C-alpha cells in the first residue's frame, strides 16, 4: 500500500511497498493506491513521462494534480472510488481509452466528463443520479462506453433497458457509436428492424 505525497516518496514508496517500476515510466502498472491521495507531485513531474496508468483498487479522497493526469491517454483500472470532482475534467479531456471495471462516482461534472471521453469500460460503476446522469452522461453523443453494473442502469431495467438503449442508438443514431454494446446480443439486426422498420 503506497501512500501519495511527493514524486520521490510516491515512487520510492511504490517501489518498496507495491514493488512496482514507476521511475517516471510512460506506462506504470500499480495494484492499489492510497484513499487520502490529494497532492500528486509524482503525476506533475511524471506527466512528461506519462501515457498509460494501470491500477487495481484505488480510493480517491482528493486530487490536486489534475494537470498531471491531464496528459493521461490509457487507464487500465479495475476498481476506483471517487466522491468529488477535481481531475475527471482534464483527465476526461486527455484520456482516450479508460478501462475501469469498478468505479463509484457522485459528481455531475465527473460523470459528464469521464463519459464524454472517447472509449470507456464500466461493468461495475456506481451512479444513482438517473435524473441528470441518464441524458447528461453523453447519452445522446457518447462515442464508446460499456455500462453493465450500477443502480442507474439497473434502475431502468437490468437486461430490459440496456438492449432498449441499443435500439435507441440504432434508431436515434446521432453521434455515439457504441452506447453500451453489452446488450447487442446480435439482436440489433432484428430488434432495431422491428423498431426502426416501423
Amino acid at each position: 500500500m503506497a501512500k501519495a505525497t511527493t514524486i520521490k516518496d510516491a515512487i520510492r514508496i511504490f517501489e518498496e511497498r507495491k514493488s512496482v517500476v514507476a521511475t517516471e515510466a510512460e506506462k506504470v502498472e500499480l495494484h492499489g493506491m492510497i484513499p487520502p491521495i490529494e497532492k500528486m507531485d509524482a503525476t506533475l513531474s511524471t506527466l512528461k513521462a506519462c501515457k498509460h496508468l494501470a491500477l487495481s483498487t484505488n480510493n480517491i479522497e482528493k486530487i490536486s494534480s489534475l494537470s498531471g493526469m491531464e496528459n493521461l491517454r490509457i487507464l487500465s483500472l479495475g476498481r476506483n472510488l471517487i466522491k468529488k470532482i477535481e481531475n475527471l475534467d482534464a483527465v476526461a479531456d486527455t484520456l482516450e481509452e479508460l478501462w475501469i471495471s469498478y468505479n463509484q462516482i457522485a459528481s455531475l461534472s465527473g460523470i459528464e466528463k469521464l463519459v464524454n471521453l472517447r472509449v470507456l469500460y464500466m461493468s461495475n460503476n456506481k451512479i444513482t443520479n438517473w435524473g441528470e446522469i441518464d441524458k447528461l452522461a453523453a447519452l445522446d453523443k457518447l462515442e464508446d462506453l460499456l455500462l453493465a453494473g450500477n443502480p442507474l442502469y439497473n434502475d431502468y431495467k437490468e437486461n430490459n433497458a440496456t438492449s432498449e438503449y441499443r435500439i435507441e442508438v440504432v434508431k436515434r443514431l446521432p453521434n455515439l457509436k457504441k452506447l453500451d454494446g453489452m446488450p447487442v446480443d446480435v439482436d440489433e439486426r432484428e430488434q432495431a428492424n422491428v423498431a426502426r422498420g416501423g
